[PDB]
């Protein structure tokens, strides 16, 4: 799809067998959604840094549908207040920023 | 252009008669720049709220041209950590996301 910014960018998320709403974020280097179950093992990663760090689950190789696209990478798992689909994933769907 | 989110998108952007690098965030409503001298009459603006607010100036019909395309809009002059280009200008200019 094309999608403009004339409103926040927030799309129809597969995501561990459930659909959330995401924030699609060229601002956000990781993908981060606020409390889902998924598959595998995770570590905690603090992320952040500015102002002070969040502890959140890392899973790594999680696959993702993104309005319709197949994505695999890591997801954490943790307290934001909004759900981020950030460059990690952006870059498996072949996402681009075009003027 | 097309860009590509293997790296963060920053780039160079006209502003003040200056030169700024700044991202380019689809997860940003505003713009905001971290202390340039900017034209007319500005007011105060509190901003963000998730976890408290920064005060920034706020700079109506700001001019600006972001690698190459010219925009007209309100720039955010305050503390910010990280210049930031956000969906305000890139609807002028006619960003969009693609995939
Ligand atoms: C990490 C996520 C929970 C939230 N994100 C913002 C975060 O990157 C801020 C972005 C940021 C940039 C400049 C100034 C303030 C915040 N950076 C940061 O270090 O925040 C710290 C604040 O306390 C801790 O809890 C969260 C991470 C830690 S984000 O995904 O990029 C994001 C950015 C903007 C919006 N609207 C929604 C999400
Ligand atoms: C407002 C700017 C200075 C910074 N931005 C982040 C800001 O929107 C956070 C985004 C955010 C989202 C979720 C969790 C934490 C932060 N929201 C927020 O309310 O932050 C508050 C923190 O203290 C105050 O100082 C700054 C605004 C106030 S931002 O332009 O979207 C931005 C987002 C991510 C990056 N890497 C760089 C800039």
């Amino acid at each position: 799809p094309q999608i403009t910014l004339w409103k926040r960018p927030i799309v129809t998320i597969k995501v561990g067998g459930q659909l959330r709403e995401a924030l699609i974020n060229t601002g956000a280097d990781d993908t981060i959604f606020e409390e889902i179950s998924l598959p595998g093992r995770w570590k905690p990663k603090l992320i952040g840094g500015i102002g002070g760090f969040m502890k959140v689950r890392q899973y790594d190789q999680i696959p993702i549908e993104i309005a319709g696209h197949k994505a695999i990478g890591t997801v954490l798992v943790g307290p934001t207040p909004i759900n981020v689909i950030g460059r990690n994933m952006l870059t498996q769907i072949g996402a681009t920023l075009n003027f």
